[PDB]
């Protein structure tokens, strides 16, 4: 009986903290649901008041504000862009620097679904000063926030060649090189999903990239029997040969043509045309390169897979074939949002 909005809202700007805790369960039980419950929320005016708690000194009130947040966070794109106007970025990068790991881990939650709208969004997040407190996040030994700021740092370097750019100056690179060896397979996703979104930028970005260290790395991992870090180094291969002829040369210096000619032969579907798109990458820039791919075997392949029963795979053998004959790029980016 009756609408709970009204009273949540009133409820929000009481100074009794139980009764404002409350008031926070109710807003992240409903915001917990459909976006137009949270548009609804949000309509209610709830987000000034829950800026507001975000600078609390009462822990309890700002973890239930993270997890309002968090619920808001996992809708459409102008409620995200509402709590940005709303003036939460600051708020959610200091308690960023908070040594209560669970409201840190709740506060890069909210970072990394923020971090997944239109570029305007991601400058938001940068302007707040978000990048260095991720950077030296990246040195954590806590395997959560790690993953939680990774996935952040991939969603913010899935924006404009600026906003790639900020990520570098921040100095992650190294860091993600570094994970790049690590022995942890979930880990190992996100800094190859981070370092593949930074290579889907300019020629610069990914000769940083390739300056740092990565490749070799790479290179190594094409061998590797687990086929969804298998894909993942592909992934991150071909958005590191879709630049220019330098770095598809540097691509071919690591030794990863004869890997890719071998995956060519290989049954699994999702694996063939994750080496088609490198190759076809790579065929696609200096005469040099296309004489390299030609002399590592791969024209036969090509020409076999031509009859390959599947009609994608077909036409891309195909669209590979002709690169590789007729003189001289595609990139791929990926986001990462989780509701709740
Ligand atoms: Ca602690
Ligand atoms: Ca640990
Ligand atoms: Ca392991
Ligand atoms: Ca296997
Ligand atoms: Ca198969």
């Amino acid at each position: 009986p009756g609408s709970e909005l009204p009273q949540m809202v009133q409820q929000l700007n009481s100074p009794d903290q139980q009764e404002l805790q409350s008031a926070l369960r109710k807003l992240s039980q409903i915001a917990s649901g459909g976006n137009e419950q949270i548009q609804a929320v949000i309509d209610a005016g709830a987000l000034p008041a829950l800026v507001q708690l975000l600078s609390s000194p009462n822990e309890q009130i700002l973890q239930e504000a993270l997890w309002a947040l968090s619920n808001i966070a996992s809708g459409g794109n102008e409620q995200i862009q509402a709590v940005i106007d709303a003036g939460a970025l600051p708020a959610l990068v200091q308690l960023l620097s908070s040594p209560n790991e669970q409201i840190l881990q709740e506060a890069l939650w909210a970072l990394r679904n923020i971090a997944s709208g239109g570029n305007e969004q991601i400058q938001a997040v940068i302007d707040a000063g978000a990048l260095p407190a991720l950077v030296q996040l990246l040195s954590s030994p806590n395997e959560q926030i790690l993953s939680s700021a990774l996935g952040a740092l991939s969603n913010i370097a899935s924006g404009g060649n600026e906003q790639i750019q900020a990520v570098i100056d921040a100095g992650a690179l190294p860091a993600l090189v570094q994970l790049l060896s690590s022995p942890n397979e979930q880990i190992l996703q996100l800094a190859l999903w981070a370092l593949s979104n930074i290579a889907s930028g300019g020629n610069e970005q990914i000769q940083a990239v390739i300056d740092a260290g990565a490749l070799p790395a790479l290179v190594q991992l094409l061998s590797s029997p687990n086929e969804q870090i298998l894909q993942e180094a592909l992934w991150a291969l071909s958005n590191i040969a879709s630049g220019g002829n330098e770095q598809i040369q540097a691509v071919i210096d690591a030794g990863a043509l004869p890997a890719l000619v071998q995956l060519l032969s290989s049954p699994n579907e999702q694996i063939l045309q994750e080496a088609l798109w490198a190759l076809s990458n790579i065929a696609s820039g200096g005469n040099e390169q296309k004489q390299a791919v030609k002399e590592a075997g791969a024209l036969e392949k090509l020409e076999q897979l031509q009859s390959h029963e599947n009609e994608k795979i077909q036409k891309e053998a195909q669209e590979a074939l002709e690169k590789l004959q007729s003189h001289g790029s595609g990139k791929r980016k990926r986001k990462l949002k989780f509701k709740r």
